[PDB]
């Protein structure tokens, strides 16, 4: 037996007052009209009867969109508090226009203003109605501001301060409002969406809300570009400078990947990319291969012509984007081929010469190594240090070029110090000629791996190269946990085995460590222990490394159980988890694979449009308006007109509330007919 | 006092969400029109 | 339906109180032995009514403690009355959502402080939320 | 400039008739009255107009459910053929009842009859109207009918014959038509669902449709059990014998898994399973663990008491299913423990004793061994051969007793023939004692693996064990491809290396093969080549087995390339492909894991319900009416009403619906305007 | 952490499989045990430079079947001094069947299960992490326990 | 001859399938509103 009773008692409503609410819904005017006329002198009933749910006299009329009755109650001087907000949310234009012709529980927070609520709805007609009468929106402060006004508000009421800012940005990011009161709608969406994404990181509490707003600004700019009907319209939009392809460049700066990947925008770029060959798309796959191979071979010939006679017909040939890409790639391809040839041409007798002179291959490589450094150095100035770090591929080019300078320094330095030939077996561990060779070989791996960035140009391999690269970030997080486990077990195993370290003189072949034919001293030092646990991930550490010379059966068993537990945690738990998180991340990435690849290829293409850097690495070392704005505003006017019509149609292409309205309309008509004679 | 306000705000929101179509609703519209027709025909 | 529940509750009404999760009450053993499938159904019917957000917001002294305690108890029934695990689990999710949605209507930092610092007999109410495993309530952005 | 024209032209419609067809949509009595009254005896025009899209006078009224214009048009003696089918499909009860009392283009195939179409729509009301009048449905022949009519009909028109059978089965599987006119709605749904499942296999071209019909029958029976409101009603349903728990036994036979897994049916079963322990569900986990150990450790006492005093108080405990289950499990564990004690007890001196006598452990274990054979023999005899093969675990049990028999026989032979003690190192390859020890050890693995079948009794292990068994069928299919790959590469590698075989005496330690410290002769014979390629999957074959004594560099390189290509196909392609197949398979199985596991546990529980076979194997061998139908029919009637009422309301909770509302207002507008 | 709970359920199946094959291999090889003195360097077991007596005792057999999961047990441990070809072949087939059931079947099924779990878990990761972080933060709100261990006393 | 019958069956089936929103709601509301004006102005 659990008795149930109203706990938070609320003042009840009289029977006659209750009939009024039915009277308000009744559809008759006299019953209310008599009450209001009698109420003025009688004082029997207050006109603004307050139902427990808070639907006062005005609100009940607005709910069903009854303008006739709404005006009936309106003229009697009934309460006019916050009824405009209820009308705006309802979206009944008639009620809003009529209303505009002028505790307290509310369903709206105190910061909501009529214009802000209208923008949240995205109703073009209602927003325009309120804009015609002068209105304003408060300007949001900067993301990172120590303003005295901003600081106090956060301290006084943190909850209200956060909600207010979100409400303001929802209004500002409304597509209908931007299309109405924005001078340059495309630029506004770019800036607004970028700012909304920055707030998605600082305001971590409501990151989901700000990302939804950011995505809605991105889609509006793309949808405005979808309305272009002619190639002239597209070119005017894409070449506009606020104060070539200037607007497209701004989109890349703000990461408008959907805007860039638009098919009509992509198709225009391909016309500039393939300038030399008008009918590239129609050509067969086999014919393309010969054409690309043919052009690459003449790359030295095309490059020289530009150097000597830039205005020559042949000289201008290397000025086209796609052909320049082939000439730059062909040059880099012969550099890599030469490195593969470095071993063959060397002679055995030179194996004993300390600090020899450069070889034939080294001489050939020399011009390009300098050219690579010069190219990277020049690129640093334009983009700045901050930009230079954004691209990982650019980071790799840094390591390869630094190592080449070190190889040159040591090779020359060894030339000065040493003069004769000595047996290489007698050289010290840190001989300059030995260190130089190691650094050169490390550069060769980096140089060859750099070729993978060229997969962006190809359409079959580009999307996969982009998807594989985006899986690496998730691998990086998983590497944090593995390092913790690797260090914990390395400390334990070294702590137990360092008592039994032996000397190389006592080992079978004078070899100490795990790189010997008979492995030993696997856990003698911490540096060796980390190496041993790394090599066990691939099964390259033998199980007899757990025995000690003096057979201590307890110590050997404990050490082997440490090794066994590490193997389970690594190869049966951690490795399998990384597979599962890889599978999850891949599935999400595939949805955006096409757009992400098209954004990457656009950057690759636009990097070949400018004249600077036309000569490949080997040859770049040789020493020898109001009218424009007027046309933009005309296309923008037509673009917005088509967008407004299209969305209105899309909306009308359902709900219980709609069912109620139809039911009331029949009842409203029914009452008049019966009363009507 | 605060719990009173939270309940009132919560109650109002859910009612709006509830009214925001099943087959049975279609029958009601048909029935409403049917009743109107009969009275008017009988009505002079 | 809030309106109909209030209409009946105005007229003095009652709902039977369910016996604890484990009870050897003589009525309890007799009912289960005499007719199972009716003892089990009646128990689920009473808990569905008590887990109603409208019946909790109205006629409950502390709507948020009721939701915490009720939701926790329904999860316990889910493990024991394993024959009808899903039904109890769905009811438990209902109570957790109602408490979080109640906290979603706070409009000032003052209101939030009063709710989360209330001691039924600092952050006392939040400590009760952690003890009952009210994760959505604790994870609310405000 | 493609020119577009009406390639397949049809006779046009006269202007006056176009308004009429619109008029028949309008609801104008005058034009129809004047038309026929102007044409019935003038003969100027035929009122049975045919719209180009197939619509006619009767159809247009039916579409909007306008009975008056429909009723108005019928009395004029207009054409009626196939009107009932359109009315039935529309599901307008008034239209149908109006038609019952009085090559062309049709939207229905010629085999469809009014009763079949009504059943396809599952409209309870319209079906009852037709059944009240005498109607019939042709009986579908068996799946494999050499009947002349079926043989002839299939040859004449296979397309028509196949569609006729499917149409008849869609009607016979209608829940409304089973709840009405079926003596036993639950039994009919069981048999129909099983037959439809078999039909799916035979007619491979229409497996999807027959599966859907089979699944719909299974749901109907489960929903009738959902309408039970008391425990008394539930027991009547599940214990009915058409001519204990007999009805539930029929459900297990037909694989009605959802029926058996219904929470109320499962609750009643748990009460019979936990007889001794009324409050097992509420008990703590620790007390639960302690309780079973007590029963397990007392099974020899419980078992003996049953034999001496079956009717005494201590004898009834081993009769309770859950206690009996614990007694059998404890007995099987002591046998397994004795198996692990065989190695420790043996003595060194006995090593060289050819054909020894049974040891202490073999004496203790022997009672179990005979019991296991006796138990499996009895189950096979009564169960039947076909039932035995259904369970995979049954196959493993048969092999376990086969090996245990061979071990006993061989040791018996060894004792009789061999007399003295000789060193083991001098024994031949196939000495009887050596074979007996090998066969005994193989059985031990099977005996321990048999324990996995007891996971079904556990609520945290059973669902996983059931999921694992289903992934095994996906693995089996992938094995066919691997075997062909393994055989193809084995033949190629052996065909290149059999010229360089060497003798064992010419090897380092006189060891030949891949199980020596220095592996050799890895591809000298086909039998060895298969082993080498198998052990390569686990990385246990070293790369130096590709070299030959006479250094033929070309031959060695080609052999190592065969080995490398086999490695890529096996460990990079096929193995990774098996992971992808399994990952998808687990997703599908996981959804139905709960129902599948509950069905498996029910068969286990019902295994311990029977009075026979209570004694565990160690002691398995030792010296020495019309009223029932009436109650079932009353309960079935109540269930049907609740089901029909629920579905009628549940159904009532499109473009055509929009037109009906639009038409209703327009009709009101026209009459009102005409009305003064 | 939430994935570890599903791995534990897999250990039950693997443990019983590991015990069934360890029992069989030990039951077949225990007649051919040798003494450490008779072995090359006086070392006995599978941790020696030349592994031996892999299946001589039950305790050692369990360790050998564990180390074969990681490929660290050589295949010649299936031979005996008195070369009984039938016995050696049966022991190698026991070892082979264990490898198939473990590394081809059981290990793959564990990958399939862990894949299903991660998808289900990922939907509530944010809520569960925030619950965990709240408990961590509240532990530092109390005045007690302020001093770290080294100054705790 | 067979193609003629196949096309006829297909056209009927798709039409039936097709007929089985806010724009629809607006159209329905117009009928009642227009009807009321005629009745109000009807003699
Ligand atoms: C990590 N580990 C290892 O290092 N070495 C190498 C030792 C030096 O050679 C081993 O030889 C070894 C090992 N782990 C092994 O199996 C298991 C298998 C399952 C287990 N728990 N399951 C659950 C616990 C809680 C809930 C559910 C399941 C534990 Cl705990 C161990 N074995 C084989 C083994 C060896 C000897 C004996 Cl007596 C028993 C087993
Ligand atoms: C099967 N195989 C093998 O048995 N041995 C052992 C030989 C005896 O020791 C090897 O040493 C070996 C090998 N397979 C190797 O790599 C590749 C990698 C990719 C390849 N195609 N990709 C594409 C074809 C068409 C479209 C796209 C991709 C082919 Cl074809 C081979 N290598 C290493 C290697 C060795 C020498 C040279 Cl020159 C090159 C590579
Ligand atoms: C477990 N196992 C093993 O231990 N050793 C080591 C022996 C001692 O060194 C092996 O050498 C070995 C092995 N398993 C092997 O392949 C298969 C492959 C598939 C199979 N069935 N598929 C299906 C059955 C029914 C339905 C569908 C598929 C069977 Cl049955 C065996 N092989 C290689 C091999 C060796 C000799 C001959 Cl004659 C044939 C094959």
């Amino acid at each position: 037996r659990i008795p149930l009773q109203i706990v938070r008692a609320e003042t009840e409503l009289s029977a006659e007052e209750k009939a009024f609410l039915n009277a308000v819904e009744k559809g008759d005017y006299a019953t209310v009209k008599q009450a209001l006329q009698e109420a003025e002198i009688y004082y029997n009933v207050n006109i603004n009867c307050m139902d427990p749910l808070g639907r006062s006299a005005l609100l009940i009329a607005i709910e069903n969109e009854n303008l006739e009755i709404m005006e009936l109650l309106l003229n009697h001087s009934v309460y006019v508090g916050d009824a405009l907000l209820y009308a705006i949310r309802k979206e009944v234009v008639g009620a809003v226009e009529l209303l505009l012709s002028y505790t307290q529980f509310s369903e709206f927070t105190p910061d909501i203003t009529p214009i802000m609520l209208a923008a949240h709805t995205n109703n073009y007609e209602i927003i325009k109605l309120l804009v015609q009468k002068r209105v304003t929106i408060p300007r949001p402060h900067q993301i990172r501001c120590n303003c005295v006004e901003c600081v106090s508000s956060s301290e006084v009421d943190s909850l209200r301060h956060s909600r207010s800012r979100l409400n303001i940005y929802k209004a500002l990011a409304s597509p209908s409002l931007i299309a109405l009161s924005s001078e340059d709608p495309i630029l506004t969406a770019f800036r607004l969406g970028w700012e909304l994404k920055e707030l998605s990181k600082v305001e971590n509490e409501f990151k989901a809300e700000y990302e939804e707003l950011s995505q809605q600004c991105k889609l509006f700019a793309k949808d405005l570009l979808d309305q272009a009907r002619s190639s002239r319209e597209l070119e005017i939009i894409l070449n506009h400078r606020d104060d070539d392809l200037a607007k497209l460049k701004v989109a890349i700066k703000y990461h408008q990947k959907e805007f860039v990947a638009q098919p009509n925008c992509q198709q225009l770029l391909a016309t500039l990319w393939y300038d030399g060959f008008p009918g590239w798309r129609r050509k067969h796959w086999v014919v393309k291969l010969l054409t690309c191979m043919t052009i690459g071979f003449l790359f030295p010939m095309l490059s020289i012509a530009y150097l000597i006679s830039p205005r020559s017909n042949l000289g201008l040939f290397i000025k086209k984007p796609f052909i320049k890409f082939i000439c730059h790639t062909a040059s880099y391809l012969t550099f890599l081929f030469m490195l593969l040839l470095a071993s063959q041409h060397i002679v055995r007798t030179d194996l004993h010469v300390q600090g020899p002179p450069p070889t034939v291959v080294e001489w050939m490589i020399l011009p390009w190594v300098l050219g690579f450094i010069w190219g990277e150095i020049k690129e640093m100035w334009d983009g700045g240090f901050t930009e230079y770090i954004h691209d990982w591929w650019n980071l790799m080019d840094f390591a390869m070029n630094s190592l080449y300078l070190a190889t040159i320094s040591l090779k020359i330095m060894a030339y000065v110090k040493y003069n004769g030939s000595r047996p290489r077996e007698e050289w010290e561990m840190w001989h300059p000629t030995l260190i130089a060779e190691a650094l050169f070989a490390i550069s060769n791996i980096l140089s060859s791996l750099r070729l993978i960035s060229l997969f962006t140009a190809n359409s079959h391999l580009g999307p996969l190269q982009i998807s594989l690269g985006r899986m690496l970030l998730d691998i990086l997080k998983f590497l944090f946990i593995y390092c913790l486990v690797l260090l914990a077990f390395a400390n334990g195993l070294n702590q137990l085995y360092f008592y039994y370290e032996t000397r190389a003189i006592d080992e079978p072949n004078n070899c100490k460590g795990i790189r010997c034919e008979k492995q030993n001293n696997a856990f003698s030092t911490l540096f060796e222990t980390l190496q041993s646990l790394f090599w066990s991930v691939f099964g390259l550490l033998n199980l007899y490394v757990t025995n000690v010379k003096a057979r201590h059966e307890f110590t050997e068993f404990v050490g082997a159980t440490m090794f066994g537990t590490y193997n389970v945690i690594s190869l049966v738990v951690l490795l399998n988890m990384l597979i599962a998180m890889m599978n999850n991340s891949y599935q999400l990435i595939a949805d955006h694979a096409d757009i992400e690849w098209k954004f990457a290829r656009t950057k690759l293409w636009m990097s070949y449009f400018d004249e600077g850097g036309t000569l490949p690495p080997p040859f770049n070392i040789i020493p020898s308006s109001l009218i424009q704005n007027q046309h933009y505003q005309e296309v923008i006017r037509n673009l917005v007109k088509r967008y407004v019509a299209a969305m209105i149609r899309n909306s009308k292409t359902l709900t219980e509330e709609n069912f109620k309205e139809l039911k009331q309309d029949i009842s409203s008509f029914r009452y008049e007919v019966l009363d009507l004679l």
